């Protein structure tokens, strides 16, 4: 009875058939992603359940990526495909009730927080940097805040794309159009540009220089100073002038021509020989 | 008996089979599906795997936070400098017919929010920056359908209590330049205003304290709220009213006229 | 006879060892390279792991979608409310020198879009709000080289069929403000348009109809297209054409002009 001892090696050993080798278990376990890093080649879908994902802005997120003790960048998206079927990043939200943005960035730095840069392409097309639609008739469809000291909140540049001087000729550096509703509209009321002050400026509204040379300017009591020779299709209505140089009214035309003609016919009535 | 050749056969080497306690530590170098902390590259190199462009199924990553609380993702840094930006879209090829970034949003606050932090120290940068070398097309468009409101809504406001501090300043600043390498000059204008279907509206509307300064209406009349200077010349209309601009002509006219009467009194004088 | 100390040794327990199915139910659990679903939050902690800030091969995720279709990421929700926003990026160190966001785009359409669609009922909120409190920088750049474009196009749109509903919108709306916390006020201008290298341009151009209303020149004449109005006086040069202002000295030296040569043909005149 020598095989009381086979038989319990027989049961308390495990079966070569009922059992992945090593060379099998690394097959199933190059599989599947190391935490080191890999190479994913399908879908990664995120659908947190009750995994207590949170909104913190350095914590939270179904997906966190913090940098804060490597070199880099947090991700990087790239395609050279000369065609394809969607875009690169996709943000949608569907619900009109949604009470947050699609995207918040919160910058501290010393360099710009959100770049935008569309290369030289081999030929022109009318496609934008930036392009924003709004479709709610209850807000602007963008705002911008700044507090600079000496430059503009908004700052514009236009560069000639060509040597010669008259190319750029239709250019401008912001144009406005505004236009009555496509499907059915009647007309529109809506202004150009719509200058105010709320509380009050000493500078000027409007500020026009070429050259280095300052051309054209509205002060802030709306007074306007022109720098050349220039022209009204029509009537210009202006105060009596008190001053030489005072454009003359028609009324101080007239009054001094009255003024003349009664002097003389009374010198021509008493006049004797 | 033979039943040892059998064992030798049908038994499982220690040698050749990863224990309970080396699988442990093999599978936890593995990231679960309940989530964990990648300290490598994830990189995503799909290729014949059915990626989609769908705006809600789509993508190499899909993130669907339609059940959950919280960001769908969180890109942050609190490193003091480095090498590259936070977050990266590039595409390659002009041809490329798709954006970088679409925002699709429907909801009740802002769509996109960007916010530059007051520094330690002013400096040069700008909340968003944008370039464009494309000749054919506007470096940015927007379009709004505003009913009270501007599309473009700008508000500059004063970093200090006094006064005078931003008197160089402006909430809009333009500058209009020459080709930078060997450019001859430039005949770009400055703002364009129109109104293609046309407006009834002010072109320019000029505010102070909430009152009326300037304004250009549309038919392109102007009124200015105050004395005004013109270095040079203004060419008018004959006036047709007390208060309207004399022209030279009118002051001509009025002289010859009475001159006339005056010197027809004269020659016929008779005592 | 001492064969089976030599299997007791050398063979593996069933104790000590996973079987097929257990091995499977924990393989299960771990993400495919394949693709799958994550319920939980996937951290990345990059810490000297040789990340790169390369805009094609960067990143602690990179996503290369040059062999597939589709979109890299997708990011939707349809909850009706939630404690923050989808997408967060944020650096904390007023020393951070990089982007949060860089955009390298070569393509055909708009690198950027940004929609709002229409909501059930008009709100105050926009599709993108910039706000920055460093005063050593504009908050918002834009560089174009258009040819016969603006390089910011803004288009308003009346929201409804009627032609007076949106009197009160604009395409551009202005807004100069004191500090809010104690300031006294200040000197801010509203619009400042120069040409730095000098343009043959209009600077401000004005139409209504596709044709032009008002606008001033490169040498800052302007041309107003209909009746005016200043409240004020309005200072100009002596004219020396027809329809040139006429000033009060003019008129007065020719009110006088005619007053001597009339006085001396009185003085001397016999009959
Ligand atoms: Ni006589």
């Amino acid at each position: 009875e020598t095989n009381s001892k086979i038989t319990k090696l027989e049961s308390s050993k495990a079966d070569k058939s009922a059992v992945y080798s090593k060379a099998e278990s690394k097959i199933e376990l190059d599989k599947k992603l190391s935490l080191t890093g890999g190479i994913v080649t399908g879908q990664l879908q995120f659908k947190p359940n009750k995994s207590g994902i949170k909104p913190s802005s350095s914590v939270g997120g179904a997906i966190n990526i913090d940098m804060s003790k490597s070199e880099g960048a947090a991700m990087v998206m790239y395609t050279n495909k000369d065609t394809t079927d969607g875009p690169l990043m996709i943000l949608r939200s569907d619900k009109d009730t949604f009470d947050q943005s699609a995207q918040f960035v919160d910058y501290s730095g010393k360099t710009n927080a959100v770049n935008i840069v569309m290369r030289q392409p081999s030929a022109p097309n009318f496609s934008s940097a930036l392009n924003i639609t709004s479709a709610n008739e209850g807000g602007s469809a963008m705002q911008i805040r700044g507090v600079e000291k000496a430059l503009g909140t908004l700052k514009i540049t236009h560069e000639n794309p060509n040597v010669e001087a008259k190319y750029d000729e239709n250019a401008a550096a912001l144009s406005i159009d505004i236009v009555k509703k496509q499907k059915g509209g009647k007309g529109t009321a809506a202004q150009g540009i719509y200058i105010n002050s709320t509380s009050g400026t000493a500078g000027k509204m409007l500020r026009i220089r070429n050259k280095n040379e300052d051309k054209f300017y509205v002060g802030p009591d709306g007074g306007f100073h022109s720098g050349a020779n220039s022209t009204v299709a029509g009537n210009l209505t202006v105060k009596d002038p008190t001053s030489g140089k005072h454009a003359a009214t028609k009324d101080y035309v007239d009054e001094k021509i009255a003024e003349l003609k009664k002097l003389i016919l009374k010198k021509l009535e008493h006049h004797h020989h």
